[PDB]
């Protein structure tokens, strides 16, 4: 039946996206009822980016300053304020578009969806994870900055991503909504570097679950392991330590499939020392790590092949 | 910066799917003006699959013995007719969220978003690529019929595919918005396999042009290839013979790389008889054929890395 990176559907944060020009700087915002929220580097010009200090830069700015464009429509910023890293423009206009939302700060591991976006139009759609090592390996150019991040359910918009910066490894860093960063980064000109990063042992768990519902169990082996010695494993490979709370959390997955997680473990112990020897899982040669226990429960169907 | 299978905010398909029920059946359709258009065997059952004569099981229903349903409105049907093997219906209301639209028969090697739905509610979006076989790896559960492929350019949805049903290897086979299938397969019961897969070498060629775009040479070489040459290898590996037409289309890659697409072919040979050595392309470890010129021109800057 399938499985594939998906993304929610993305129109209810479509009909949010909006462009915000101050001075020379255009970015994209977020329009929810009568706020914009942006990055607030949208003040800065390049040289204001090497030292800038946002407090001083923006009580020189009015209103007026500020430039939003809906669509085709004007908006009015009739006040405005700064929440960590991001503005807070207060409009003359509440979104007619706005849907039931909220703000939401994601852990890491955990997944959404990414609506690219440039000078206030959506361009393209992608699911990425957000890495233990607080990055996301998305794919973003020039003009993106103010792109957000989220998940859909039943018809609740959860945002929890706003886009703010490039490293130098090409991975990208952002803010939740309350305008504070994942990680340890910051908005402006420094040595910054992502820091080291860790496989997602929980999602991979989660994903090789998927592939047993779906109908594929040539991984499976006849022997367990315990937590323990499976840490000893995951730490030669540079994969996150298993917990116990990681275990309860795919207690669905093992009942579905009717395999206990230790053994699942045993499976993944065994993947990692002998490789996959030129078969797939999934369609893949690879361990995937960007699909939570939610997400596979969500896609996968509810009925294991057997 | 990035490179990820990306889809085409879906928003404005969103706003076109609809339930269509058919006595104890029910799928999507996709609603445009005043039509609804959905696979035509929502009026089977499932004996009716095992040898239906459409044309037979049609004359017998008439316009009310099909339920239209958009959110949470009903829709009537005032008129109906079998284009292929969709049914159009036609209905009381024209659609007001209708899009500028058109149908397009996609080619073999070409991509397309993908909105999974069920029960008429978008569920998610992800690309996929015809494979040159007629089939799509897509992700699909019982009740996604009706589910529909489709590009965006500015603002007018190209609509390329409509989903009808799965195959035994669990991949994917419907029609475009005429009816008429992709590949030999058909809307009914029989022994139907998908035949013979093949790699979409232009794909894999725009790949390797896009992970220079963004800053990696380390798989070119000092070495240039004819095209019969090339070929000779291809078909040891199971590639589709690269042809002038293919090469004239990745002109403008090579014009913003400064590499000639047959050295770029040399390059790709080596990789095919040497493998990565462990290496990746674009954060892959296999060779990705799901990507075409024009998603890459698409999705990448238009200033190389260099
Ligand atoms: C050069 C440059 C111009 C505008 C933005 S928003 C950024 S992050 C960088
Ligand atoms: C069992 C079954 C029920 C409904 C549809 S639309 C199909 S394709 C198969
Ligand atoms: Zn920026
Ligand atoms: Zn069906």
């Amino acid at each position: 039946s399938g499985f594939r990176k998906m993304a929610f559907p993305s129109g209810k944060v479509e009909g949010c996206m909006v462009q915000v020009t101050c001075g020379t700087t255009t970015l994209n915002g977020l329009w929810l009822d009568d706020t914009v929220y942006c990055p607030r580097h949208v003040i800065c010009t390049a040289e204001d980016m090497l030292n800038p200090n946002y407090e001083d830069l923006l009580i020189r700015k009015s209103n007026h300053s500020f430039l939003v464009q809906a669509g085709n429509v004007q908006l009015r910023v009739i006040g405005h304020s700064m929440q960590n890293c991001l503005l807070r423009l207060k409009v003359d206009t509440s979104n007619p578009k706005t849907p039931k939302y909220k703000f939401v700060r994601i852990q890491p591991g955990q997944t959404f969806s990414v609506l690219a976006c440039y000078n206030g139009s959506p361009s393209g759609v992608y699911q990425c994870a957000m890495r233990p090592n607080h990055t996301i390996k998305g794919s973003f150019l020039n003009g993106s900055c103010g792109s957000v991040g989220f998940n859909i359910d039943y018809d609740c918009v959860s945002f929890c991503y706003m886009h703010h910066m490039e490293l130098p490894t090409g991975v990208h860093a952002g803010t939740d909504l309350e305008g504070k960063f994942y990680g340890p980064f910051v908005d402006r000109q420094t040595a910054q570097a992502a820091g080291t990063d860790t496989t997602i042992t929980l999602n991979v768990l989660a994903w090789l679950y998927a592939a047993v519902i779906n109908g594929d169990r040539w991984f499976l082996n006849r022997f367990t392991t315990t937590l323990n010695d499976f840490n000893l494993v995951a730490m030669k490979y540079n994969y996150e330590p298993l917990t116990q709370d990681h275990v309860d959390i795919l207690g669905p997955l093992s009942a579905q499939t009717g395999i206990a997680v230790l053994d699942m473990c045993a499976a993944l112990k065994e993947l990692l020392q002998n490789g996959m020897n030129g078969r797939t899982i999934l369609g893949s040669t690879i361990l995937e790590d960007e699909f939570t226990p939610f997400d596979v429960v969500r896609q996968c169907s509810g009925v294991t092949f057997q």
